[PDB]
């Protein structure tokens, strides 16, 4: 459905003739339905703009409001033109008003509407989120606006770079709290029409963009806490929750990273309070909303008692993460969104700096490397992936918007500002943040300035020296999509690169590392050149080289058979030799490789013979989730049984190990990484059908059963554990289970007993499950999702999901963008390797053509396109793969 261009009102990007100044916004929810089932909400919004140049139109969005049209005044004395006309464009999401005469160029004026929205359940906009307390059901109100919600909210130029003062009012009843951005200006009073309610005025922000505005309704309460740099820090959260303390965690590490922050990037945080909300009914992880963050409540609330220590880790790394946008994207924003990394790349690598502040002793820098790095790549060896920074004008549609929101942008983003840091040096690289965020302040900003402002610190000294400019450098790791395989013949010396594929040419100007038989060499920069040749590289005898020491560049590494053997063979030796990180690397990178055809598929499988003896976290989690892949392409195969068997094998000893170091499961590993690789170990060995580890899980759970009000089960082991059992067991197993996700009290429990309902065997469970997976009462919206994508990772929820899908796709399109839609195609799609599949793919697409994809369209796309590619890839490995699992094992 195409749009004539000529009507600016008819284009996605709003004209320059008019820019905000500030904003009055008064909104009152309605915690009550009317007389049908509607929650409402009504407002009242004044904006003052200034005409930068003449128009007779007035172009703003607004999105599902009611208009009760409008009212023009100018400031002071200009008159004003009149209203003439005055209608909504739905696609394009306007409130357009049409005058008898043109505006003049620096002339101010105010618009001043009044509107009413639903309160949806659905988790944008202003919306409806609701929770039990003892029998009584509670409601609340809350905001989620980004990327374009707050014109679902009330009428504004809803563009990140339009930015503006904000002054909020909330009106609601007498005895519940009311939230904002900026604390209470003076004191709420009653409103004049009826004293049980009051009304509750907000200080004026900062200038700032619409999507960062936050206004919540509710019976929350808090802990607080002033932090060193004066800030006021609340966690809100319901009252039970408080109570209960699980808002102490989130209270310990609030402050200490905030003013980490502050100190370490050299400029002060400038509001008075920075509140943390948990919030029962929230679409993503968590949102920046500048003054007042949101959170889901499994990233902000935490009990020491039944949380993992996974759980926690997330906690940290999530406030790290929220925190880091009070600068990047808050203070300094992007001027558009196909600049997203500007905001979401740098808070997901300094989320780590954060985190690693506040824990200390988990040595968390290092999970960014499976964590981003190694988890983009396989998206990013797509040929239909896309460069950080894709050109502006092909981001326009709310759709594209939300697509954004993707892998590339976070932890693509994370990993080349790594590479980055760590050739600048973070004491250079912060100096050069610092001037950025000084200069920038209250403003937007694109690659460019980021650019600049890096070389000047870099210009302002000199014992780093770089081989180029530092836009030179970026501008390849910003500018075109993919990254270089790096490949080195370690007989002559010889280096070279090309694009890693399953303007600049496909050239990247490289940092490279390199280790020697385990010491360090002198560092090299590979220009853009497609082969160069360096001693460096040249090994003599049994020598061995590595390149790319902790992977802290953004690329993968290929070497010769025999630098290879010499790998393979030092790691039966002493693999002590080769730092814990490159141990992973070797790993991820010889999959990826034979992924992408490039090594044979023994290569690969050959690298995974030394994790016989391996403890160590990291290795481990890169064979787990490099064979997942084959666990998706073969686990309905013959390859399957062989495979197990070998996993079993392989996975025994570790298992052991942990058995006694654990003395019978009762003691926990001290530091965090040991931990991760307890629960990687039993995960691992039940999956394979472990003997010890089954029954282990059984006598367990049966214990469980047996008296439900003491879990037997520490919290670490209760992913697999609850897991395994149900497997096992049956619909007793399975209705206990469900009994206790209804009445759990604990997000984390909750969360942990849903995933664990997916590995029914039966597949009558597994149907009804579904059926749950649509009802709110059962399963809340916002995890409706991820349940799905449990089943359908169950080999025998596989075809009950995807049948699922299809034949709910109408209703799964209106409601469940923002992330969760995509990855709902990515994940019932994943398995798909045969024509007939991919027809199946294909035929889904053209009959649900009408109704598009939305946010999902691009996923669809790449579920496409690697799909094609595991065809091929099945045919081509499943002989050779089969034969070596069955010789090994
Ligand atoms: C909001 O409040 C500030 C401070 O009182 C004021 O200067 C600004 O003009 C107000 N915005 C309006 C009235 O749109
Ligand atoms: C916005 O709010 C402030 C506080 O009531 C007020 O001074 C100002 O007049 C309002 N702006 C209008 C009515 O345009
Ligand atoms: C918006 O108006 C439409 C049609 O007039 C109506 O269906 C809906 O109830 C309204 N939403 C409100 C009043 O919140
Ligand atoms: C607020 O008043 C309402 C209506 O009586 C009540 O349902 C709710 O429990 C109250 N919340 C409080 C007192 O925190
Ligand atoms: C919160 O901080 C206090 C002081 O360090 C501590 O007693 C408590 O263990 C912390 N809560 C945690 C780490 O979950
Ligand atoms: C710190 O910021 C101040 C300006 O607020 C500036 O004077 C100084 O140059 C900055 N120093 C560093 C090391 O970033
Ligand atoms: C975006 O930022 C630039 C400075 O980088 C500023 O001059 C411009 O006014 C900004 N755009 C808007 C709409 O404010
Ligand atoms: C690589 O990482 C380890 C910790 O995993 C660290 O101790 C070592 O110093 C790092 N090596 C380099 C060259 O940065
Ligand atoms: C393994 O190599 C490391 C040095 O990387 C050394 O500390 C250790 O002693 C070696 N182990 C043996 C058994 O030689
Ligand atoms: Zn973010």
């Amino acid at each position: 459905i195409t749009l004539d261009q000529s009507k600016p009102w008819n284009r996605y990007r709003l004209p320059t003739t008019l820019l905000p100044d500030s904003y009055n916004v008064t909104l009152r929810p309605y915690l009550t339905p009317n007389a049908d089932g509607l929650y409402i909400f009504k407002g009242k919004s004044i904006v003052r703009f200034i005409c930068q140049e003449p128009t007779d139109v007035i172009i703003i969005h607004s999105k599902k409001l009611n208009y009760t049209m409008v009212v023009l005044r100018g400031v002071g004395d200009s008159q004003v033109p009149e209203i003439d006309r005055t209608e909504l464009v739905e696609l394009t999401e306007y409130l357009v008003v049409h005058l008898k005469g043109s505006l003049q160029p620096g002339h101010m004026y105010e618009m001043e509407s009044e509107f009413q929205g639903e309160l949806a359940d659905d988790l944008a906009g202003f919306y409806r989120s609701e929770y039990m307390e003892g029998n009584v059901k509670k409601v609340l109100a809350t905001t989620q606006m980004q990327s374009t919600d707050a014109r679902k909210s009330f009428p504004c130029f809803d563009e990140p770079a339009m930015k503006a003062t904000f002054n909020i009012t909330l009106i609601h009843p007498n005895n519940l709290t009311a939230l904002s951005n900026m604390p209470p200006k003076g004191s709420s009073t009653p409103l004049a029409e009826d004293p049980n309610w009051s009304v509750t005025e907000f200080e004026t922000t900062p200038v700032m963009s619409t999507y960062l505005l936050a206004y919540i309704v509710s019976e929350f309460q808090s802990v607080n806490e002033t932090a060193q740099n004066g800030v006021l820090i609340r966690i809100w959260a319901r009252p039970n929750a408080i109570a209960e303390g699980h808002g102490m965690y989130a209270l310990n590490v609030t402050g200490p990273i905030l003013n980490f922050f502050a100190n370490h990037y050299n400029t002060s945080y400038p509001l008075p309070k920075s509140d943390q909300i948990a919030l029962p009914d929230f679409n993503a992880g968590a949102m920046e909303n500048w003054g007042l963050v949101t959170y889901r409540e499994n990233a902000l609330l935490f009990d020491p008692q039944s949380s993992s220590i996974s759980n926690k880790e997330r906690v940290v790394t999530v406030i790290a993460h929220e925190l880091a946008h009070q600068w990047f994207g808050n203070l300094v924003t992007l001027a558009w969104w196909n600049d997203l990394w500007l905001n979401e790349g740098f808070a997901s690598y300094v989320e780590y700096l954060g985190a690693d502040h506040a824990e200390p002793t988990w040595n968390l820098k290092d999970l960014i490397v499976p964590g981003d790095v190694y988890r983009v790549m396989a998206v990013d060896a797509l040929a239909s992936s896309h460069p950080l920074t894709t050109p502006a004008e092909e981001v326009n549609t709310p759709a594209q918007i939300s697509e954004m929101f993707d892998s590339i942008s976070y932890s693509k983003g994370a990993s080349v500002i790594r590479m980055l840091s760590n050739f600048l040096t973070e004491d250079l690289f912060k100096e050069g943040l610092a001037s950025y965020l000084h200069a920038f302040a209250y403003q937007n900003t694109t690659y460019l300035d980021l650019w600049e402002h890096l070389q000047k610190a870099v210009d302002a000294q000199t014992s780093i020296r770089l081989p180029d400019t530092v836009r030179a450098i970026m501008d390849r790791w910003t500018l075109q999509m993919g990254f270089p395989v790096i490949t080195v013949d370690t007989k002559t010396g010889n280096i070279s690169q090309k694009h890693f594929l399953l303007a600049f040419d496909y050239l990247w100007i490289v940092p490279i590392s390199s280790i020697k038989n385990g010491v360090m060499q002198d560092h090299y920069w590979l220009r853009d050149v497609s082969q160069a040749q360096n001693d460096l590289f040249k090994t003599a005898s049994d020598d061995w080289v590595l390149l790319n020491v902790n992977v802290t560049g953004y690329f993968q590494v290929n070497y010769d058979e025999d630098n290879w053997r010499m790998i393979q063979h030092q790691l039966q030796t002493n693999l002590s030799v080769i730092p814990v990180i490159n141990r992973a690397q070797v790993i991820y990178d010889s999959f990826n490789l034979a992924t992408a055809h490039m090594v044979p598929v023994t290569l690969a499988l050959d690298n995974t013979l030394f994790l016989n003896g391996e403890k160590e976290y990291m290795p481990w989690q890169a064979a787990l989730s490099s064979l997942s892949y084959f666990s998706l392409m073969f686990d309905r195969s013959e390859v399957y049984g062989p495979m197990k068997k070998y996993l079993r094998k392989q996975v025994e000893p570790l298992f052991q190990h942990f058995e006694t170091l654990t003395k019978n499961w009762t003691e926990r590993p001290e530091n965090l990484m040991d931990q991760y690789s307890e629960i990687n170990a039993i995960s691992t060995a039940c999956s394979n059908g472990l003997p010890q580890c089954e029954n282990l899980a059984k006598t367990l759970f049966d214990q469980w059963m047996s008296d439900p009000e003491n879990n037997p089960i520490h919290p670490n082991l209760r992913s697999t554990i609850y897991c395994n059992a149900i497997a096992q067991g049956g619909q007793d197993q399975w209705d206990f289970a469900w009994g206790q996700l209804q009445q759990a009290q604990l997000v984390n429990e909750a969360d942990k007993l849903r995933s664990a309902l997916a590995c029914s065997n039966e597949v009558w469970l597994l149907n009804r499950y579904l059926g749950y997976t649509l009802n709110p009462d059962l399963i809340r919206k916002q995890d409706a999702t991820s349940t799905i994508n449990s089943i359908a990772s169950n080999v025998i929820g596989q075809p009950l999901a995807w049948d699922f899908v299809q034949s709910n796709w109408k209703k799964l399109f209106q409601d469940y963008g923002s992330f969760s839609f995509s990855n709902l195609i990515q994940g019932v799609t994943r398995r798909f390797s045969s024509e007939f599949e991919l027809q199946q793919l294909e035929q889904f697409k053209k009959n649900n053509m009408d109704v598009g994809f939305g946010s999902g369209t691009r996923a669809l796309e790449q579920a496409l396109e690697k799909t094609k590619a595991n065809i091929k890839w099945v045919k081509e490995n499943k002989e050779v793969v089969l034969n070596w699992f069955i010789e090994h094992s």
